[PDB]
């Protein structure tokens, strides 16, 4: 009984956010760490471990987006940080990049976290275009940073909050769209953990699918109905926030979850749909969950990496 311990870390102002929105849901077997150079922000997070970097640097400010500060901050607390790390099996590591903080620690983290031999999947945003160039192309950097440290990386550009709104939608609840890339992920990992599936899957195969393989994608998809389990392993695999699109993934982990009427075929509709878009040498680890509780809904999950 294998029982894989997940942390979600955030790093820097974006990324704390996305946690304190994700911690508003309660989510339990998870634990939330909260990194930041910027000591007013810290001490509004709600996260139960707070590490506040680089304060002789920083005299308790953020990094003034200078990420060679954020950088330098996670260094000064190397300590610390792998004190917090600490038993992880998996950790996420999520900040928005361009901005100091994120830009510069959240790397650092990221390797401290694979060096101590946990799974470390990054979770980062770019940033909208209207901040301009000189944002884009130091959020770029930090990218490649990112991608050199972590297991797998989730890119989520910013202007693609700019295609799910109309021109009155808040901009709160845009950002809620994008901390549910973060928050099913994390939450899609603590179920395959926890539930015994009918064809069963557990963390070793989700280290098979994630560790040291590029980009990622993590979707779920949902419905009921004629057509469900198409129409749910298409929405699994077409998230319009992502920049890597399945299209030639070479590693692919896909559960469907339903009730008793699960039927083989559709099983087989929806494996087809995840599969008309990886690679045909996809390395492919399928299951199915029977969850009685459900009626007529159909759940499918997917993680694909390898581009
Ligand atoms: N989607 C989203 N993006 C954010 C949020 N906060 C900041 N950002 C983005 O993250 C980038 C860096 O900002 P921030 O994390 O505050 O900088 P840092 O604290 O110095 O690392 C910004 O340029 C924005 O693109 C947020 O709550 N949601
Ligand atoms: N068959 C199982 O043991 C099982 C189970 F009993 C519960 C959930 C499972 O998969 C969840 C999942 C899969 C891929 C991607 C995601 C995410 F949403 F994170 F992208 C989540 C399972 F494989
Ligand atoms: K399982």
């Amino acid at each position: 009984g294998h029982m894989a311990t997940l942390k979600v870390i955030g790093v820097g102002g974006g990324g704390n956010n996305a946690v304190n929105r994700m911690i508003d849901h309660g989510m339990n077997n998870v634990e939330f760490i909260a990194i930041n150079t910027d000591g007013q922000a810290l001490n509004l997070s709600k996260a139960e471990s707070k590490i506040q970097i680089g304060e002789k640097l920083t005299r308790g400010l953020g990094a003034g987006a200078n990420p060679e500060i954020g950088k330098k901050a996670a260094e000064e607390s190397r300590e610390q940080i792998e004190d917090a790390i600490q038993g992880a099996d998996m950790v996420f590591v999520t900040s928005g990049m361009g901005g100091g903080t994120g830009t510069g620690a959240a790397p650092v983290v990221a390797k401290i976290a694979k060096e101590m031999g946990a799974l470390t999947v990054g979770v980062v945003t770019r940033p909208f275009s209207f901040e301009g160039r000189k944002r884009q192309t130091q959020a770029a950097a930090g990218v490649e940073a990112m991608k050199a440290a972590v297991d797998t990386l989730i890119v989520i550009p910013n202007d693609r909050l700019l295609d799910i709104v109309d021109k009155s939608t808040p901009m709160m609840e845009a950002f809620k769209e994008a901390d549910n890339v973060l928050r099913q992920g994390v939450q899609g990992i603590s179920d395959l953990i926890a539930v015994s599936g009918e064809v069963n899957l557990d963390f070793a195969d989700v280290k098979t699918i994630m560790s040291n393989q590029g980009s990622a994608l993590m979707g779920i998809g949902v419905s009921s109905g004629e057509n469900r389990a198409v129409e749910a392993a298409k929405k699994a695999i077409s998230s319009p926030l992502l920049e890597t699109s399945i299209v030639g993934a070479q590693g692919v982990l896909m559960n469907i979850t339903g009730g008793e009427s699960l039927s083989l075929f559709e099983a087989q509709e929806a494996a087809d749909i995840v599969q008309d878009a990886a690679d045909e040498d996809v390395n492919m680890i399928f299951g199915t969950v029977i969850n009685p509780e459900l009626q007529d809904e159909i759940v499918v999950t997917v993680i694909a990496t390898g581009f």
